């Protein structure tokens, strides 16, 4: 185990090598404090959901009941640093009376609301409009078919009336997010309809209006999915228009982009006309794999453009990912404090003499020390940010995960559910 | 020469097969007809302009290639513009630069007059062409480290911004005159070599920078702006101020045109993918046909798969009376008229190979889930006979049948291109 | 219908056209009959195969979709080739993955038979095709952790090993009674999900273990070895064993074949770029035609930049002799024998556009740096009638011409798929 | 300015923290040291040379003459910690004599192999195949031209010839890297004929027999440059395949391949193979634009990939890049300190316990592991390495750098 007072050590002296250059490294752990993540359950089931039975990886301990989701989402919270929020899956419902998603009630997310509040979390919301027998053809919202459409739009409403119940209960705005598959494997000839009657779903689902302190909802984008590779109705350029248009959020998930494009690119453009993000970290290796998010170069310039421009207080962050090769726990606290040490590097900067220097065109100073500053000891603070929030330094938490593997997840699959 | 009984003879046999398919191939000549392409200027003379004898081109972009015949005065480019357009099928457009002013007085791109372009617009009345115009916001000693209207310096934005206030006059003063609306297309090199700190006040610069542009209102019948966004250019490679998504949001929100430049965006990207997006919201685009070859390269436009989807897009969702078509690339290796010609019939032919399509019945086929008929269909229609349907326009339009077209260069060549150094 | 008149009265136009700049449309058609294209069995069921049936697909390769009338028996898979190849103008091949073997015996990859392709072998003479062949190297519990061949489990090596033993020892036995030689395609799914710490030792492990697998001679007229390389798959994504740059080198060493998937490669990858860097080095080439949509998604061959620059690259060049070409792609969102005859016919009619050039005059105004006339006359030529001499070699070799052969799917969905 | 007492009780942390891991932060630091980064001369002066007066940015103080540039790489290793090397590119000859690429001699570089000696650093080649009007649609030793060919062939030979000499003076082994514009900017018809012309052209060069332990020849491969983007006759797949069959080195320049393409993915594939890599780090920013390399995935993947894997004893590590805007002798220093820290990184991982953990599929502890150990103090160990070895901590080196602005370089114009 690290000691904590070899933490201490590092601390101070990394205290003094930050003050040094002008950056407050008790002023950069308070501001990181501010900054919750929202975690997504359906990392914890493989987006199984409890609504129908059955409907990459084998890890021993896939959680099987919303009891084991909690727990393991509790364990998980429990390795992350400070305060933070969940999102749930529509298809996520407790409830023994039968149910489809165009019936669905907000009572059925009464067991949620609960553990949030018990918990100590907000909570964020997404409609399910994927694996179901509605889906004709990769199409939901958008289909051509008048009888689907109308069904998606029942669950697109409701998704709005039980995000608005749970903000109410919770007193915490829930951001309902939109992603549709709507879309063709091969190439379309008509692109223009299909966006027309995306267009005209969304307008019917948002018309009534709900209370802005309880709900906002957000739309996701994406460029192609399996299946579906030619052409993507919910197009990034479709929901930013949208977005702006209709006065809600815009989702960015750093998965759905084209080969090289950087997302962090998007905020500084969409603020001068939006009104807010929901940005929902992934790592995409090739394609939207969806893999564990972890320190590398998206992520850096996705958390120091949101520090370095002040977009935090405008940004919802959300984690989007789904590895079921490794623990499944383990997954979301990689995540979680890849995020976190992130965005704790971009607070380690002295930013305004940064943007001082870049003003007056002295690219040199801004090489050196923006080099510089990625080998300063951002990682004692980090510790000491970890250890101030009761959970384990470095290596340390691999014993929690460890633990939790003989108590919980080695035995789960022979335990009755 | 190919014989015009060899075009009749494909022709008529060409007719009957796309009349077998419910395409009427008739219908489809009178459609390509009323497509002008915006053919600009600056491939003529390698961007010199007449403004500034030798400065040096800056700003992302670059020419490469050093083949003889290159147009020195307003004479020889309109003199080379009108040899290409001699050779294209149909009525067009050409597109000038601010730095194509003609003009025996002293000028900075902040005095130009809209008087300095009497010379083009006799010339347009007289090839019976419209003008559109884009400002000259680079290859200047007032772009400082690679910024111009968004440069955090107050004196090199306030040059930048009266640049741009004179290029909507001068485009005002060409739409009263000619009677057609000048689209004035804005590009700025605008960003960073290397890492920013601040990627938010760049664009706030540029959003308060481009309303005072825009602010003192002129007659839509004469003109109207387009944005043009980039990715990178060279020595500017990791931060462009006016992105695709700027100028999308800025041309909705204040109503203007936004500009898509085929060699702008990411590897892999589908700009055809656009169109369908933006007319939800938007009033219309300048869509500027380039190729890009692994960077924004401005290589001539040809036949490929990019060009391919971008016309059928328009053709097949009908936007083709809300998106202005420009030429834009610069090769100096090869001969600067055949360039023009090269890059407008490639355009014209993939244009006319989408109209050639049962558009109406694929659409349906489409909404009933008939993928096998539509993926079947689609690729029959790429070994249909389009060439015949292309041939015949380019003869009922009086220009040379496929490689004829060569034997007016060399001509040209022979008697002007070759005897001017 | 077309008309054969109108087939005929456009190709005569056509033939003076061409004959104008240089190009002898008739030769053009003679030179396209002498290649074969290799069509993949396994876009007829899903990849399914005999061996196990409902064993789920592995290996970061999916099929989407659920067209009616899939062929779930030998017969009716044979049937379906036969009614593509019969839709498919001139001679060509198939190819077959083990999974296709045919026996009542109980049989595991590991114990597979040369006899176990009887079967194809009469099927394929009966036809008159050529057989190429694919170990099946996935779909498998022995795959432990997309691992196989290099798997560095010694139990998941030797199982492995014992397959590609098995698959050349099939292949010879098929290429003696054929008398055709059978390219025998190596893909192996081995790779990391997630971000290897060592890269050098599984390339090590798979370098022994395909020496192990070629030890044992075989006659180079029956059979020789080709090695599919791959950037990544679903679930694989991060690193794999066997890349494009090890089977190259592995190719050029060995003295055997390398296999280009159009497919496998970066976004912007032009793989007609490889063929003129790999023949001043190694032996020959089997080039699988694919079309990737932003990953490896086996999307049907249709005419895009990718198939035109594969096909006039290998034309121009004058690789063809040395280059076997097949077809890898699976599309079950639509009739399955359509989509055989779609790549099919795409690739045909890419070769042709290609052959229908005057190279000579090409290169020689290539070789004096006159890029105006080169860039020109190919600009030209993509809008000359190919599509007329395209239409007469179908017609010649009593095919459909354009939509026509719709009404043979049609008719063959009414009458066989439909009804399965 | 950082304490030394400041440095020295971090490290002490730092080396307990990788104690507990089983990393020994002494033995990471003395691999470090035998890691020399061969320093590209050109970023100094624009790539002007002196052998022909004058044929992005404009930061004042370039270099003119010999002696400036030579003070500048001087100043510049100064301030990068240990040993290191030199490249020359051919147009960087010293001497009063006229002479053109195919005239060079090997006593043209006497003043680079003194300088070397008087600095204590080894040299590396460069043969100067652009910038001349001898390159002939942007072909040279594969120009379809025999006349061009020919040339271009004698200069081959003649790099050859002075890197032999440089070698057995310095008694290190000169890699005379070979880098060739040849291609096309739009769609060729043959792409056969050219990569013939160029493997029967380089096979002239390196007819002669020279002795490996004064000088090896690496290929360096590109996709595509300016003006050439259509084709490039030596291409990757050529140069790699050249090189194993002719027992030469191939050169991985990281700006030169397709968009995400990871060329530390290509060592494993090569060493099976090959002999040895000439590895040119450079940061493309959407194309070749020889940016400075700076820590980021490719550079941590590229200086991973050969530590994890033990291919430094077979690997030369080369800079280039070529950036004006800023102050070009700290563009030197940020690059080589951004690559001496990666690798430092790289070395400072538990790599025989991780690799036993992957071996037995343990996926769950190798991405725990390999990410909590992008925020262990590898700082405080960089930080040690750079005092132990007399050179400035951190943000102190820009104290250097403005004071050769005051004394030396903003007195040039
Ligand atoms: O990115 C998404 C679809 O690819 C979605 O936001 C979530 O991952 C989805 O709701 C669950 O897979
Ligand atoms: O695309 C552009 C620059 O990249 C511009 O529209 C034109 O190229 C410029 O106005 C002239 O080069
Ligand atoms: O490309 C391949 C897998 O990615 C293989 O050649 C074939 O697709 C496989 O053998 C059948 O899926
Ligand atoms: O990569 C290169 C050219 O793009 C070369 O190695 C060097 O940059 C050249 O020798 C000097 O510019
Ligand atoms: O993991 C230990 C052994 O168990 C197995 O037999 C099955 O996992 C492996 O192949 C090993 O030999
Ligand atoms: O290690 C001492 C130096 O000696 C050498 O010059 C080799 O002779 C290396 O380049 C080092 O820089
Ligand atoms: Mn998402
Ligand atoms: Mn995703
Ligand atoms: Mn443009
Ligand atoms: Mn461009
Ligand atoms: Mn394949
Ligand atoms: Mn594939
Ligand atoms: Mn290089
Ligand atoms: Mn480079």
């Amino acid at each position: 185990m690290v000691k904590p007072e070899e933490v201490d050590k590092a601390y101070e002296v990394a205290k003094q090598r930050y003050a040094e250059i002008g950056v407050d490294t008790d002023a950069a752990m308070k501001e990181l404090e501010k900054v919750p993540l929202s975690v997504h359950c359906w990392q914890g089931d493989d987006i199984h959901g409890f609504l129908f039975p059955n409907q990459s990886g084998n890890y021993p301990g896939i959680a099987r009941t919303p009891d084991e989701l909690a727990g393991d989402m509790h364990e998980a919270l429990s390795l992350i640093p400070g305060k933070h929020r969940v999102q749930l899956h529509a298809i996520y419902a407790v409830t023994d009376k039968k149910r489809d998603l165009d019936t669905l009630e907000p009572e059925d997310f009464d067991y949620w609301i609960d553990w949030a509040k018990q918990e100590g979390v907000g909570l964020d919301f997404n409609g399910t409009f994927f694996s179901h027998p509605m889906v004709k053809d990769n199409m939901t919202v958008s289909s051509p078919d008048p009888k689907v459409r109308d069904f998606w739009i029942r669950h697109g409403k409701i998704s709005r009336e039980i995000s608005n119940y749970i903000g109410e209960k919770l007193g915490s705005q829930v951001v309902n997010n939109f992603w549709l598959p709507d879309g063709f494997k091969d190439n379309p000839i008509d692109k223009k309809t299909p966006r027309l009657r995306l267009l005209k779903a969304l307008d019917e689902i948002i018309k009534d209006p709900l209370p802005e302190k309880n709900t906002i909802e957000s739309f996701e984008g994406k460029l192609f999915g399996t299946g579906i590779e030619s052409y993507t109705t919910g197009s990034h350029e479709f929901y930013q228009n949208y977005a702006i248009s209709r006065n809600k959020l815009w989702t960015i998930d750093a998965g759905h982009f084209h080969p090289t494009e950087d997302v962090s690119d998007k905020f500084s453009a969409f603020f001068p006309f939006g009104k807010g993000l929901f940005m929902h970290v992934s790592r995409p290796v090739r394609w939207d794999s969806d893999h564990v998010v972890i320190m590398d170069d998206a992520l850096i310039r996705i958390t120091r453009s949101l520090v370095r421009d002040g977009y935090l207080d405008r940004t919802h962050i959300g984690l989007d990912f789904f590895d079921a090769t490794i623990n499944r726990v383990a997954a979301w606290v990689v995540g979680a404090r890849a995020t976190q040490k992130s965005l704790l590097q971009a607070m380690l900067a002295p930013i305004d003499q940064l943007k001082k220097d870049e003003l007056n065109a002295d690219f040199t100073t801004r090489l050196i020390e923006t080099e510089e500053l990625k080998s300063f000891p951002f990682g004692a603070v980090w510790d000491k940010f970890c250890q101030d929030h009761n959970t384990p330094v470095g290596f340390d938490w691999m014993n929690n995960i460890h633990q939790y593997e003989k108590d919980v997840q080695f035995k789960r699959d022979a335990k009755l559910v």
